[PDB]
């Protein structure tokens, strides 16, 4: 047999899958992150390998999806959310425990992989993953295999800056440019994101309602809503067709919080064509099937 | 034997290159553009084909770079550069007349594939090919393989919008927006290009000076000159920065007219890193070592 392991890493709790040849999942197990000793934090993923291996008999792949990346040169993991790992040679530290390769993504790209996996988009020549909740997460896909760029940033969209066409519609000189955690400004992260969503609001009508609350008023008719909601979807369709014109996905997968609100679904291809070269035809543009089981999947996908 | 056959399409002028296994280029012939009939153009290539096939002993593969797409629905060329076949299902025709697959690319994707395939950057993960002349051709590699995109625009840099940053280097409100031959406004295309630095230097300086003139006053020292090299390598810096951001390339190739501007080699890597992630680490960024053989190398490597 031909098992693969994917172990998704959070803050609170550690997710582990093995799947078989089929993709079929045979095992599925959730433990507690250690926050205390690296060691611990080891012992929990390692132990999981070796019981996962004596109940299957073989020695199955091992995939990890961490939120933040190992750098590219040190091995290191840069990862605020998990302390006992911060700053570890992940990667080196499991190859030597385990005996064979070890693959650690990001995230964001392991949620692509998941979707691009699909019975549906398999043979898909490309597929790009947007996570639109705390902030605009990408992964970019090519014929299956993630593509994680030169220091493992490939995909950071979220951290592009406004186009020309999106600032004119928001007034130019006048349009609200708003910080961003990596110490630039006007990236599309605080725009196109939940925070994004409501940060406009925000700006636009002084009132600080959250995503959902914005999204309720709109289905009631409030004229203050209507306008937040047309002008985001304008700026989402602007941004959107911009990556488009550079990226031109085949399938594009929609993830996070700000992904439920359906009407992203009818008002992109409605009002991308606009923004799109004339000759571009649309991207399949759906939600993403698999919520936040997905890290897993990826996860354990990066070695197919 | 296997024998890989490129042509490059121009409006003057067909080029035509046969490929050994090892990649060696092993013919190279070169025959007037028919401007007269869509027969004539058929002719040309299937004449190059048939030739080259007697000479080899072989059935080679048909690869073909066109200055232009074909509709990937349709088949139908759009390439108003070559008046006999434009409109035609280029494709569909020659692979009757050629009993063989048939596969026709972007002169830009040849260009990139045509590098990501020297010695030197085999093995590289991905590739980004930049042209940078009359306007901003842009080919993405992924192991070795260009990504075509939907509609065969994966790769069009060149109408994405100035980002934010760069709108700020050059006067927000006050700065120059030029029109695009896709209808579209502030495109990258009419500013980075050979044209593009031409264009930003008439817009302040008010005078039409080609590049390599304005080069030329750069290196005796002229004030107006000076200035416009420093606005555009922030420019160039700014722009790139964006895409990098996204795209996180291992190795970004430069061609066209402007990447004869060896100051762009130099400077590039001093001023990226302001305006990346600050994780983020500097993609190697050469000039193109094939000049022009790149549109037959690359369209051969098509069928690698
Ligand atoms: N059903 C929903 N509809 C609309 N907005 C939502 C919904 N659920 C959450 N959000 C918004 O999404 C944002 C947070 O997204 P969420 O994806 O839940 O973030 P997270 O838990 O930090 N994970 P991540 O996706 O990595 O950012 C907030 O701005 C919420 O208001
Ligand atoms: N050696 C050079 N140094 C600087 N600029 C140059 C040089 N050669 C050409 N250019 C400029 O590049 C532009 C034309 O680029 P060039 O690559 O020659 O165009 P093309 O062959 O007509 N089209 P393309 O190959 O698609 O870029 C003009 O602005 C020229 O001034
Ligand atoms: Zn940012
Ligand atoms: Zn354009």
């Amino acid at each position: 047999g031909t098992m693969y392991y994917g172990f998704d890493i959070g803050g609170t709790k550690i997710e582990f899958g093995a799947f078989d040849a089929d993709l079929v999942r045979v095992a599925r197990e959730r433990v507690a992150t250690p926050t205390e000793s690296y060691a611990a934090f080891l012992d929990a993923i390692v132990t999981l390998v070796n019981n996962a291996d004596a109940e299957f008999g073989v020695k199955g792949t091992v995939g990890i999806g961490i939120p933040g990346i190992a750098d590219v040169e040190t091995g290191k993991l840069l990862t605020s959310n998990i302390p006992a790992a911060m700053g570890h040679t992940l990667q080196r530290d499991l190859e030597e425990r385990l005996q064979r390769p070890v693959k650690i993504e990001n995230d964001a790209n392991c949620f692509a992989l998941s979707e691009a996996w699909d019975e549906d988009l398999r043979g898909e020549p490309s597929v790009l993953g947007l996570i639109l909740g705390t902030g605009v997460g990408g992964g970019l896909i090519f014929n299956g295999k993630v593509h994680s760029g030169r220091a493992n940033i490939a995909g950071e969209i979220g951290h592009t800056r406004l186009p020309y066409d999106a600032l004119k519609l928001l007034g130019m000189e006048n349009a609200p440019i708003f910080p961003c955690g990596c110490k630039n400004s006007g990236c599309i992260d605080n725009y196109l994101s939940g925070r994004g969503f409501e940060q406009l609001y925000d700006h636009y009508f002084s009132e600080k309602l959250s995503a959902p609350e914005i999204i309720a008023h709109y289905e009631q008719g409030e004229r203050r809503a209507v306008q937040h909601v047309e002008r985001f979807m304008e700026l989402l369709a602007i941004c959107l067709a911009n990556i488009f014109t550079c990226l031109d996905p085949h399938v594009v997968v929609l993830g996070g919080g700000l992904s439920n609100f359906e009407l992203i679904y009818q008002e992109l291809p409605k009002r991308l064509p606009a923004h799109l070269l004339h000759v571009a035809k649309l991207p399949k543009i759906i939600k993403a099937r698999h919520g936040d089981a997905g890290g897993v999947r990826g996860a354990a996908f990066l070695n197919l």
